[PDB]
């Protein structure tokens, strides 16, 4: 008599991909070191800002899946002679990414640029030194980071995302996955509908590699985006995310009721209450409380959120 069975801790149930995922095998103490392949701007000369897509070399090292983060810790010292804390952020490329072989790691981020009170021209720290990264310069990486926007494990899953600006970043890694991969143990036949809003049309991120997945899968992916500085409902409002999401309000819910729909919400702090706007009414109008409704949805997995 050798072996016994160890009495099984208690456990939730999940949904989402999971199955031996990993976070945080990279600390900012002793950061893993890739390097840059390419960096390219995606936005136009014109767009109010800068977006820069950046893929890294991590010859296999980091093991991270759609939907989680990477923290980058950008060279330098801060005004106290101090090496900079990691920022966070949300892989844009599937888990084999951009060169189909399991050893890159994509980023989509913004350059920040403002002007503090006293009026001076402030460049945030990581993103500048990001977008100005050189093809062939180190770049400290940690994580990988993050469950909350693990896909769902059911292939045949209706996945809703919402995102802006930058938050559009899992859903490329989720999309890239879902439709530019043949994955012999997940081939996804739900509905994906994406709604990405961005200021201008300047500002439209990975229009074209989106339009090729619709040409590739016009039934089961559809794409809407929110121009917010060039587009307008009947009544003169900005295109934002929700006011575009409003044009499809009864689909939508139905959708929310169905019970293998899985809504993903990604980007701007703000979106969010808008949003729950848009969907109060909704529930109301069907004698559905979106407070106690909403809470359902979340404790099933169901609405996931990762908003900065
Ligand atoms: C989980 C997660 C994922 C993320 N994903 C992404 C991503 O994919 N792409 C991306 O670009 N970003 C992403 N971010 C944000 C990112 O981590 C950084 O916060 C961002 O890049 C800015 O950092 P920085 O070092 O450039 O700026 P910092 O040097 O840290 O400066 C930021 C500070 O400047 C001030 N500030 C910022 N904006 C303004 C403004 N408009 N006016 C006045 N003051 C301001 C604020 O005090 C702020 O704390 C993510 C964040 C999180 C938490
Ligand atoms: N995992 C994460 O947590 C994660 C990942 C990626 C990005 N992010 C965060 O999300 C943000 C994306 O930054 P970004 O500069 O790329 O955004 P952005 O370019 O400034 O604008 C995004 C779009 O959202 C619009 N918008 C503004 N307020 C909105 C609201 N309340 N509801 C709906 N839409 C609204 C803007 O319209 P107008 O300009 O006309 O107002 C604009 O069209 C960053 O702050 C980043 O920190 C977080």
């Amino acid at each position: 008599q050798v072996t016994t069975e160890a009495p099984a801790k208690v456990v939730k149930h999940s949904k989402k991909q999971d199955e031996n995922i990993v976070v945080n095998k990279f600390k900012p103490k002793e950061p893993y070191v890739g390097r840059c392949l390419l960096n390219t701007k995606i936005t136009g000369d014109d767009a109010p800002g800068e977006t820069w897509h950046m893929v890294f070399s991590t010859e296999g090292e980091v093991p991270y899946r759609e939907g989680q983060s990477i923290g980058i810790v950008p060279d330098g010292i801060d005004k106290n002679g101090k090496p900079h804390k990691l920022r966070l952020y949300s892989i844009a490329s599937s888990a084999i990414g951009d060169f189909g072989d399991s050893k890159t790691v994509s980023l989509c981020v913004k350059r920040l640029v403002y002007t503090n009170d006293a009026g001076e021209v402030v460049k945030g720290v990581c993103s500048n030194f990001l977008c100005d990264l050189k093809p062939g310069s180190e770049v400290k990486i940690t994580g990988p980071v993050g469950k909350e926007m693990l896909m769902p494990k059911d292939p045949n899953a209706t996945v809703i995302m919402l995102g802006t600006g930058t938050g559009i970043a899992p859903f490329r890694s989720f999309l890239w996955k879902m439709f530019f991969e043949k994955h012999e143990d997940y081939q996804f036949n739900g509905l994906a509908w994406l709604f990405l809003g961005v200021p201008t049309s300047s500002s439209l991120l990975y229009k074209e590699e989106f339009e090729k997945m619709k040409e590739k899968a016009p039934e089961n992916f559809r794409l809407d985006f929110a121009v917010s500085r060039e587009q307008v409902n009947d009544k003169g409002e900005k295109m934002y995310i929700q006011t575009r999401m409003a044009q499809y309000a009864e689909e939508l819910w139905e959708l929310l009721k169905k019970d293998n729909t899985f809504v993903y919400m990604c980007g701007l702090k703000g979106m969010e209450k808008g949003i729950d706007d848009i969907m109060v009414s909704l529930a109301a109008k069907d004698g559905i409380d979106w407070i106690e409704y909403k809470r359902t949805l979340k404790k099933a997995e169901q609405w996931n959120v990762e908003v900065w």
